């Protein structure tokens, strides 16, 4: 079905073989440093190793805050993790400068929650290093004429920005942006119609992990959202998504893997 | 979508509102009794209450063994559970006599793994008490021309038997019989094509809980099959099934409920 692989420097991600698990690296900062202190950098590295041993295929790392301050926090983490853990790293930022530094520091994928719309220059950054960029759907309002049609329209605007800066088709990944700019009921409606995103011709990443719309449905707090997260991941894989972005790697890998076998992926 | 409710004597099961959870009552016998001893009957009752507090909507109770011996074991359990727990009970047997006794003892649904083919008289039993009967797909071989087409053909044979004894359409429920008469890969193939069962026009029950085909996929023992069971339940609900038969009620209820909200059930 996909006639190429995802090229991330030293690592290759095949898109046909299995659903790919992006593990959400947790980044508890030391209150006393802005730096890359020993307690935080080590907490991260250990967490990255845990997710790798659990079945993660990508480690996702994220840093109101300034550019220089986000870079200070995130660069030492990318460095330590890239050296100590053999999986591609995505940098979860919407800032062209953060993205540059992270890639230089060892990051392999750009993960942009504003889909190149907050800082269009990020698409230039991706275009130059030749890395995959994830363009997530987002906007500053909840006023939809037709949720799905608008989401596709908005994502198409991100693609135009990425392509106009030289981003190759093969390094575009899309994300419906569950939990952003959507009421709970709109979140459920995007889940239900997720397969429509496939007409755009790009691999899709789904991130639903522990989000409040699950809490809204099940009336359960964040630490109780594992079953409802797995429901989303499953329906996500059934509707053709290539990656999921999850906190509970062990559990979701097992679900993904069972889904794949059933759907014939 | 369904223009009737499932009538089980004192209880009504709506089929449009949510996916219905059938909890699998566990029945550890006392080595010293054949009877309805205090340790076993009480272990059952407590388990039934637990599943009810977890979200089960039906309690499923099951007893090489003789008719009189299966009745001795199962009747005291139905009696104690029906009195102490306010949910309909299904009796998991393929024997017309067991089925009679159980219904008399308080059981509301017949659950037949041979789909009225082992003891056709069971369909007479259901026809008389006017109860729902679950006709599960089964056979004594694995020689399929076309797995799905044959499954539908075989289930249709059960329907003919049930209907010919007077069973009303509204008390027919079908079950694809995952884990019976199918290799692992055939199990996965029925999961993948489960929606085909809907053309027969009956509510479908899916039972996959902890079965070996999950172990085959994930290489995990029975007590490690929760994530892979949830995958099946989810794909099952996405493909239109009305009931699932599960051991882990708490976890699967949450998954079901999240699925329902997403699919719009
Ligand atoms: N590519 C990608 N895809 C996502 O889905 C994503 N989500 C978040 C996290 N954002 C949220 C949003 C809403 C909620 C809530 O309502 O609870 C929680 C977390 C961060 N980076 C992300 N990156
Ligand atoms: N209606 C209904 N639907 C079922 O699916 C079902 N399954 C069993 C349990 N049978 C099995 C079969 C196979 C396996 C394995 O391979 O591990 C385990 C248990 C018992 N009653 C059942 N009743």
């Amino acid at each position: 079905k996909w006639d190429y692989d995802l090229r991330c420097g030293e690592y290759t991600l095949n898109l046909n073989e299995k659903t790919l698990i992006m593990g959400i690296l947790n980044v508890t900062p030391d209150s006393f440093s802005d730096g890359g202190s020993y307690n935080e950098v080590d907490a991260a590295v250990r967490h990255a190793k845990e997710m790798r041993d659990e079945g993660a295929h990508i480690i996702d790392i994220g840093g109101k805050v300034s550019v220089e301050e986000e870079i200070k926090r995130v660069v030492p983490m990318i460095q330590a993790v890239s050296k100590e853990v053999k999986l591609p790293i995505s940098i979860d930022t919407y800032k062209a400068e953060v993205a540059k530094q992270a890639i230089e520091a060892g990051a392999h994928i750009i993960n942009d929650i504003w889909g190149a719309k907050a800082e269009p220059k990020i698409a230039e950054v991706a275009a130059h290093y030749d890395v995959p960029i994830i363009l997530m759907h987002n906007r500053d309002n909840m006023n939809y004429r037709n949720l799905m049609a608008d989401m596709i329209a908005d994502l198409y605007d991100s693609i135009k920005i990425a392509k106009d800066a030289g981003v190759r088709d093969e390094n575009i990944i899309l994300d419906p942006g569950i939990g952003f700019a959507k009421t709970p009921e709109q979140n459920l409606e995007a889940m239900r119609n997720l397969e429509q995103l496939n007409v755009l011709g790009y691999p899709v990443l789904l991130g639903t992990s522990r989000k409040s719309f699950i809490g809204h449905v099940l009336d359960l707090p964040v630490e109780e959202r594992l079953e409802g997260t797995g429901a989303t991941v499953c329906l996500g894989i059934e509707k053709g998504c290539e990656f999921v972005r999850v906190h509970d790697v062990k559990e979701m890998s097992r679900m993904a893997k069972m889904m794949d076998a059933m759907i014939g992926k």
